[PDB]
């Protein structure tokens, strides 16, 4: 198995979600940004996979659900098997990590990509080992009800550039937003 990662796009105010939905209008290109970088494994034979909270997984609307291409894991510790749609089902993040190191998975997937919410970041990023955080800076402030946690910088190191990452400002209904890649190793 390959590297793991985190992704996520925040407002200033740090916010990811509002009511089960983003906290600003559909940005296209921040959406196929996510795409590409989370489907596309370097690896020729093998998917990456994409690690989720419960009410990540539901946020997501049916017609975008499983995200294509990848393995979908659901993390909840009610749920007794995984929802419709979805691939796998775990109880903690350790347990998804453990379950990609299987025999079965551990020739099938190359890169495992935290895909949301709060408390799942929270936990990877707080985590010893070697981690990537993709962070997209939506550069105006929104009305938000969930947050993405704080970043260490001591640990975390902001990369100046990174391949297939463009480096400049984009800007889609009206709204102006950069990418950003953040790496640790503890
Ligand atoms: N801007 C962005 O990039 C993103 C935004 N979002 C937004 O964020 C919000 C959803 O995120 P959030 O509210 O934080 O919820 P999560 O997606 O993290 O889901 C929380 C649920 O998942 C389960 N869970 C979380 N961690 C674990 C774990 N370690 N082990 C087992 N189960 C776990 C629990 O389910 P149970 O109670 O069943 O145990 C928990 O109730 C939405 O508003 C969504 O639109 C989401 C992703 C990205
Ligand atoms: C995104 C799924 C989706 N797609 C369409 N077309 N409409 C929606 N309403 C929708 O759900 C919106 C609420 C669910 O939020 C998520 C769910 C998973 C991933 C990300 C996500 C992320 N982790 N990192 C970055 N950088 N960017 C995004 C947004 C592209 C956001």
């Amino acid at each position: 198995v390959g590297s793991l990662n985190c992704i996520v796009a925040v407002s200033q105010n740090m916010g990811i979600g509002k009511n089960g939905d983003l906290p600003w209008p559909p940005l296209r290109n921040e959406f196929r940004y996510f795409q590409r970088m989370t489907t596309t494994s370097s690896v020729e034979g093998k998917q990456n996979l994409v690690i989720m909270g419960k009410k990540t997984w539901f946020s997501i609307p049916e017609k975008n659900r499983p995200l294509k291409g990848r393995i979908n894991l659901v993390l909840s510790r009610e749920l007794k098997e995984p929802p419709q749609g979805a691939h796998f089902l775990s109880r903690s993040l350790d347990d998804a990590l453990k379950l990609t190191e299987q025999p079965e998975l551990a020739n099938k997937v190359d890169m495992v990509w935290i895909v949301g919410g709060s408390s799942v970041y929270k936990e990877a990023m707080n985590h010893p080992g070697h981690l990537k955080l993709f962070v997209t800076r939506i550069m105006q402030d929104f009305e938000s009800d969930t947050f993405f946690p704080e970043i260490d910088l001591e640990k975390y190191k902001l990369l100046p550039e990174y391949p297939g990452v463009l480096s400049d400002v984009q800007e889609e209904k009206g709204i102006k937003y950069k990418f950003e890649v953040y790496e640790k190793n503890d």
